[PDB]
């Protein structure tokens, strides 16, 4: 896996709370980040995983954690999904579009025969180092509460080296 | 250009008139086909170009011509766009999703730095041979009635070799 | 296709209005240009296509658009054709000869088995960028009216970034 | 990642309930499997993690799930750790030795500059397909109850595909 | 040079006395052939050399010699040049069009940076063997009577070894 490696440079458009923005690796420097990949917009399972992160987003932000969801759809499509779905409408974090697949390939997370990212979550520290990875097949679900736990533990170890 | 070359094999998912189907090169064999590429769903310009073609679709179907629109979006996204845009809702031809880019690259039509297809139309005859190509940059616009003229001309020449 | 790519340097002889001239990419810099390729002089279909563009040439010039017709014949052959055909005699734009096939290959438009150019039209903006392309098989025909519409729309969006 | 790929063949010695045994991919066929990698025996953090899985092992076995822990130590070393640590002593699942690192590298899970496996857990279905992956850095810890939840969810979607809530 | 080598196969359209024909290597087999290359139709200098050859054409025909002029112009252009120029109009042999340059390149006679053949004449015997080569720069002429000299000689040595 990519554990304990540094994230690679990237530049992507995103939809975030009603506007289009550009995100690059420079935006992650000095911050905690979650990169939350999923296969496709306008599908039936993904929203509740994304929705579960949205439910925890206020707490994450208090911990100084930025959240970026990523699929190979465009930011135009994310904006439409956000208007049309009430689960997605509660997302206030950045929804990155990755239609070249470059961000997804940076995280070695592309299904090449489908052109879609796998269901993978990466926790990245202020120095750009991947501290946790979770990947699941369809239907197995990613629990945002267990994600919060890992982030708090990763922040703890960073602040107090030499104990778990 | 790809003019007078044979189209390449492909297999894609599509949204067509309320259902999801698979489209391959074998469905084009023995028919006239239009492959109408565009950059992205849920943008502002593309729909009236696609809608133009939809207006002419009954006539095209009378001439034995199938229409396939293509972008690197998914068929899921095409279905959503079709339910949200009054213009896209008119479309009764297949909307192919090409998220791997393979179909777009077959037609040498990928903007690689963007992962989107360029605005290109290809007219393909029942033997798979590309008989007309049109490509435009943003803002310039494709005229569906010029497309029909070219299709009719292509069919005439097919039916009156040497003239 | 070559859409949104920059034209390549070239140097060719041309017949224009009784004179032999040299055309290079420098003549296209800062101008709109139409490169109108065709297979062969002294054939029977091509004159109509070329004559139709000639009919629009006054207006194209008014709009700051130069026209170059191109085949793999020589500029000598173009001069003769201009004397013999009254449709070709209408032509006041440059008729480029491309016997090395180099200009035709710059535009990826050679039928290599015949040594003749395919029936292709390229619109090139003042920065040398290809903004529109049309290629047709024998007998289908290019409509100069649609060409004129396309040039006007390309000029419009150059002048009004974002809009139509 | 390796998600949705088939596990590669392997053959390794292991210590399990007072015996040395051989384990290969054939032993995993037709069963749910958990491959629990950790860096090194006779260290201080690892055993609480192995112990947590040990606590949940009876429940895992009633779900038809086999557990294999893996480090690049030998099976001899596992046997000795099992005699010396009261925490490791409660392990009843197989402790696989991977001194060549081949089982670790099959799962793309080697820290090459240390020759130790990273802290990764893989859930493998009865067809050999990897259905869940978790990897953590030191100190972050792996929650065996969250593992059990994922295993039940994977069993559920296997039994009832395309079902949607 | 290509002397004493066998010509390569080719397939070209030509204009010959009011009509269009295909010429291939097969049409030279069993016959003597002259391939007369020139740079371009509808220029000033070339017609006299082609004319010079035209004058001697019935004589050649009675020696068993087929004539083929070649430029990288098309046969459409050759037809047109025929109507336009009195000189060219008196040609009765085949004017081959070589727009792909392949026939020219078979005889290694392409000026690559112009896409035009050089001024070269090749004599080919019934077995396809090149027996005489002449190449001249612009302005220096190619005199047809010297070509008849060379051909008659070439035929002598063929029927009378040594
Ligand atoms: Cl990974
Ligand atoms: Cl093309
Ligand atoms: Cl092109
Ligand atoms: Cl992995
Ligand atoms: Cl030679
Ligand atoms: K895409
Ligand atoms: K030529
Ligand atoms: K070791
Ligand atoms: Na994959």
């Amino acid at each position: 896996s990519l554990i304990n490696t540094k994230i690679k440079p990237f530049k992507n458009q995103a939809f975030k709370n009603g506007e289009f923005i550009e995100v690059t690796e420079k935006d992650t420097e000095g911050r905690w980040s979650v990169f939350f990949f999923y296969p496709a917009d306008f599908t039936f399972v993904c929203p509740t995983q994304l929705g579960d992160v949205a439910d925890h987003y206020e707490e994450l932000q208090k911990l100084g954690v930025d959240v970026y969801s990523v699929s190979t759809d465009t930011h135009f499509t994310h904006k439409a999904w956000h208007s049309s779905s009430e689960t997605i409408a509660k997302i206030k974090y950045a929804m990155i579009g990755d239609p070249t697949g470059a961000l997804t390939r940076n995280f070695d997370n592309m299904r090449e025969d489908e052109g879609l990212a796998d269901r993978a979550t990466f926790v990245v520290d202020p120095q750009g180092i991947i501290q946790a990875i979770e990947v699941t097949a369809e239907g197995i679900g990613r629990d945002a509460s267990d994600l919060l736990r890992k982030i708090k533990a990763a922040q703890y170890v960073a602040a107090h080296p030499g104990e778990v």
